[PDB]
């Protein structure tokens, strides 16, 4: 049962819940890859990898995956939460000399990870690792967008942290910009196209349809995050939060930053029902009888598809990971799944 002020009827009604058919196999193999990366020690990987459904949300996401891609994906994605600890962490002990190192030896890894395998830092390894396999499966022009991207996403990242050590809450807008890059909207998006075995032409992926479904999308998944991690957030002196920056900046009260929040959620999943119908038909469009036409309309159609099943996935998600629940712990300041 979901809780009232998280609640939202048109996802669980409209959203059908969609399952990776190789997703116990993707549990299974991204634990023993944590624990082989050594991201996270034996003990609490035994006791919380699991329960934190890393493997479960991208599983639900990335519908149509080849098995490898999705494998790569899920190690990429659970790297990428344990970054955000690693990343709060440093904040938290105000380790800012080993920050900014990790920054910098993560833009490195990013454009030639072949070299960091076996780097030092085990956080850096395992990057490279994920990274240089999700490099494998699409031309080198995909891989230089992700690269683009990701350095954007590095830097918003560090941009973060020195909020935080500022005590800087950001304004509305500025953190509706930046969430857009700490999300990681278009590294999601990126990951889509080897999903369905695909490079898309920017002719295709920059259709106004395409583009806005495909925002529209990760929106509703980084505010939701929000929605559902504030309290998680507040308890850690995290000021990254779309509510936050509400209580902080327009003088609303947490019950209206929270109200606020679910309204701009909600109306993220109507604008994307319109705007799906006009990708949709994009996609229809592409199919113009030609064997490049139907690999391009397909390609599409599985995208569109899975940026709808980001919708479900995430939503259930932050009620199935034992990373938002809060309310568990002992020190509601620190997650024990995080290295303190
Ligand atoms: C650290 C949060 N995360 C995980 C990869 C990176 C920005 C986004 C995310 C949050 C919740 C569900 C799915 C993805
Ligand atoms: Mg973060
Ligand atoms: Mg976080
Ligand atoms: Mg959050």
């Amino acid at each position: 049962a979901v809780p009232p002020s998280l609640r939202l009827p048109v996802i669980e009604a409209a959203f059908p819940r969609q399952l990776h058919p190789y997703w116990p196999k993707l549990q299974e193999t991204t634990r023993t890859w944590l624990l082989e990366k050594r991201l996270m020690p034996a003990d609490k990987v035994e006791e919380y990898a699991d329960g934190l459904c890393y493997t479960d949300v991208m599983a639900g996401y990335y519908l149509g995956a080849p098995d490898e891609v999705l494998q790569a994906i899920a190690d990429y994605s659970a790297w990428f939460f344990v970054w955000d600890d690693r990343h709060d962490r440093d904040i938290v002990h105000g380790r800012a000399g080993a920050w900014r190192r990790l920054r910098g030896l993560l833009h490195t890894a990013l454009d030639s990870p072949g070299d960091h395998l076996h780097h030092e830092d085990t956080l850096v390894a395992g990057f490279a690792d994920s990274v240089r396999r999700l490099y494998a499966f699409l031309p080198a022009t995909w891989n230089a967008r992700f690269a683009r991207h990701f350095h954007t996403v590095i830097e918003a990242y560090d941009r973060e942290f020195h909020n935080r050590t500022r005590g800087i809450v950001p304004g509305v807008e500025e953190y509706l910009e930046l969430r857009r890059l700490t999300f990681a909207h278009w590294i999601w998006t990126d990951l889509l196209e080897p999903s369905s075995g695909c490079e898309l032409p920017d002719a295709v992926r920059k259709h106004p349809a395409y583009r806005r479904a495909a925002l529209l999308s990760q929106e509703f998944a980084a505010w939701y995050n929000d929605l559902c991690s504030l309290p998680k957030e507040i308890a850690g002196d995290e000021v990254h939060n779309l509510g936050i920056s509400l209580i902080t900046h327009h003088s609303l009260t947490l019950e209206e930053a929270i109200g606020e929040v679910r309204r701009r959620v909600e109306e993220c999943i109507t604008e994307f029902l319109a705007v799906e119908r006009d990708a949709l038909r994009f996609a229809d469009e592409l199919a113009d009888g030609t064997v490049r036409g139907k690999e391009l309309s397909g390609a599409v159609r599985a995208n569109v598809g899975n940026m709808r099943n980001w919708f479900s996935s995430v939503y259930w998600f932050h009620h199935e990971s034992g990373r938002y629940m809060v309310d568990s712990w002992d020190d509601r300041s620190t997650p024990p799944y995080v290295n303190n």
